[PDB]
Parts: C-alpha cells; sequence; structure tokens
C-alpha cells in the first residue's frame, strides 16, 4: 500500500482524502489501533499514542477533503503502518524512516577514511548509492565507507537510501583538508635564486598547524637537514631550524620556500609534510631541485647538471652558432678546446629544452 519514506527529525505528510470532499470525521490510527489524532468540527484532536504532540493535520485543507497527517521531528521508531479511517473506508500507509550518517566526522584531512552507517526500521532493507560531488558512484549496504579521501572528493555528496520501489536521497557534506601539486620541480643553474611554492585552499579553524620539509641532497647523505614551520590562520612562521642554507620563508599563507642562490649542492628530492588538526592527519607533497653549472676550466670548458635528472635526458654543449659541439646522455659532459661564441649548455628529455645556461669563450 502507501509506503512513504522519511528522514530522521525531518517531517513527512501522509495523505488522506476521499470523495465527498466536505469537512467530515476522520481518524488516523496506527496498526496498534491507537488514534494518532482525530477531529470534532474545527477542534483538532490527538491521542495517547507516543506520537502525540508531534502529529498535526491541516484544518484549512480539511474543508477540501484532506485530513492530512503531519509528523514533525521524525522518531526512527515512527516506522509503522498508519490507517486513515475516513467516512467508510481504510487507507493503509507504512512510513519507513532512515538516517544516513558518518561517525568519523569533524575536520577530515586526507586519507583518513570516511564511514557511512545507516539507521532503518528493524525489519526492512536499504541500499545506499553515495554519488560523490565529483564522479564515483560509490554504493554499499547498511554501511558503506569512502576509502582514503583525495582532495576532489570535497563537497556535498548525495547518497540514496533505496528501499522498495521508493528511495530517499541524503545530502551529507564531506570536506577534505589537504595540496594542489604532487612533485613540484624546479630547474635552475649555479646562481639563479630558487623559489618553491605549494598552495592549499583557504580554511579557518583554531589552534591548527605545523610541520616541516625534509631534504635528501644529492650524494650529501648528510640528511636531517630541514626547516620547521608553525601556522595559524593567514600567519606562518618558522618554528626554528633552517641552518645549512639561507632558506627564507614567508609570513603569508601562500608558502614560498625560498633558496637564495641555486648552488650545486642543493639538488635533490624533498617531502614537505603538513599536518594540522581538529581531527588531524598529515599532508605531503614532493619537492625537487636540479642545478646546472656551465664553467670553462681554463682555455678548455665543461658544464654539469646535478640533482634529480632522468636517465632519459640529454646534455649538450654548442657555441649557439653551429650545431652540436657535444651531445650526450649524462650529467657531466665536457668540451675540450672551445672557439669564441656565447655557448649554451642544454639539458632536456625527448625534445623540449629543460635547462639552458649561457657562457662565452675568449680567443
Amino acid at each position: 500500500k502507501k509506503v512513504v519514506l522519511g528522514k530522521k527529525g525531518d517531517t513527512v505528510e501522509l495523505t488522506c482524502t476521499a470523495s465527498q470532499k466536505k469537512s467530515i470525521q476522520f481518524h488516523w490510527k496506527n496498526s496498534n489501533q491507537i488514534k494518532i489524532l482525530g477531529n470534532q468540527g474545527s477542534f483538532l484532536t490527538k491521542g495517547p499514542s507516543k506520537l502525540n504532540d508531534r502529529a498535526d493535520s491541516r484544518r484549512s485543507l480539511w474543508d477540501q477533503g484532506n485530513f492530512p497527517l503531519i509528523i514533525k521531528n521524525l522518531k526512527i521508531e515512527d516506522s509503522d503502518t498508519y490507517i486513515c479511517e475516513v467516512e467508510d473506508q481504510k487507507e493503509e500507509v507504512q512510513l519507513l524512516v532512515f538516517g544516513l550518517t558518518a561517525n568519523s566526522d569533524t575536520h577530515l584531512l586526507q586519507g583518513q577514511s570516511l564511514t557511512l552507517t545507516l539507521e532503518s526500521p528493524p525489519g526492512s532493507s536499504p541500499s545506499v548509492q553515495c554519488r560523490s560531488p565529483r564522479g564515483k558512484n560509490i554504493q554499499g549496504g547498511k554501511t558503506l565507507s569512502v576509502s582514503q579521501l583525495e582532495l576532489q572528493d570535497s563537497g556535498t555528496w548525495t547518497c540514496t537510501v533505496l528501499q522498495n520501489q521508493k528511495k530517499v536521497e541524503f545530502k551529507i557534506d564531506i570536506v577534505v583538508l589537504a595540496f594542489q601539486k604532487a612533485s613540484s620541480i624546479v630547474y635552475k643553474k649555479e646562481g639563479e635564486q630558487v623559489e618553491f611554492s605549494f598552495p592549499l585552499a583557504f580554511t579557518v579553524e583554531k589552534l591548527t598547524g605545523s610541520g616541516e620539509l625534509w631534504w635528501q641532497a644529492e650524494r650529501a647523505s648528510s640528511s636531517k637537514s630541514w626547516i620547521t614551520f608553525d601556522l595559524k590562520n593567514k600567519e606562518v612562521s618558522v618554528k626554528r631550524v633552517t641552518q645549512d642554507p639561507k632558506l627564507q620563508m614567508g609570513k603569508k599563507l601562500p608558502l614560498h620556500l625560498t633558496l637564495p642562490q641555486a648552488l650545486p649542492q642543493y639538488a635533490g628530492s624533498g617531502n614537505l609534510t603538513l599536518a594540522l588538526e581538529a581531527k588531524t592527519g598529515k599532508l605531503h607533497q614532493e619537492v625537487n631541485l636540479v642545478v646546472m653549472r656551465a664553467t670553462q676550466l681554463q682555455k678548455n670548458l665543461t658544464c654539469e647538471v646535478w640533482g634529480p635528472t632522468s636517465p632519459k635526458l640529454m646534455l649538450s654543449l654548442k657555441l649557439e652558432n653551429k650545431e652540436a659541439k657535444v651531445s650526450k646522455r649524462e650529467k657531466a659532459v665536457w668540451v675540450l678546446n672551445p672557439e669564441a661564441g656565447m655557448w649554451q649548455c642544454l639539458l632536456s628529455d625527448s625534445g623540449q629544452v629543460l635547462l639552458e645556461s649561457n657562457i662565452k669563450v675568449l680567443p
């Protein structure tokens, strides 16, 4: 018969009319033959039933035949078969409520799984299809949880509680705190003042964040090298540490790990780990720096590219004028005996030029 679904604490309207359309007697009673609410002229009445003061009918709509049932603050335990005994007939209506919920709530950072358990009348079965704000029609049973949340899954989902040829949608909000880049990479040359940048997505919240960047300098296993920073709103500040090079950091939220001069030993990988809270987690985003050094020994020259280079790349040295004075696949090529010209050292891969460092020859 009439199988209408509802949401916890939400409300729902049970229909009930009939022909004759005039203000006539009617009475809503549940399968327990208890009278939810009834009438006696304009005077609307209710019953001893647990539903009591949360049930209501529209007296205005009464004149037009409806003897509607409005249940406010939906108690899960409202799931029953109500009957609207109108003028010589009975309307059977089963109202099955539901309640989609995530327990892992407040301040979700990356990865930290999301769980969606469901409430339902003891004896009926739901199915949940949680459509994401972006893609993935993730679905499950009386429970379905999202694995490790990745940025783009931030927003407003739309899980659907299917039950019967009826279905009830649910709007749960899930925002993933977290970076807008995986492996940032900067190609510079012995000297060029290096800059780095890793952005987020605004947010507020109380006492919330600090971490640090770790670096694996090439060859210089001399690790434990780092810089530590504490953040609060659009305020950032180095906790302490740095040392080694003169890395400067900003006072402003859009973080700029600055490297005064791109000296050769400052090449390698790095992980910038961020970790805030309310209900913590720790973000990560990769960092890498390469350096090129074009320098003529004496009357003879050489150039070299340090850092994270690919075994796919090439290096080349030519005097610009003419073609390849020396082409190769490595990080320390040499060109003995150069001729006058403003020479260009070239680092690439496939074709598009990566690193370019100019230098002249004398005689």
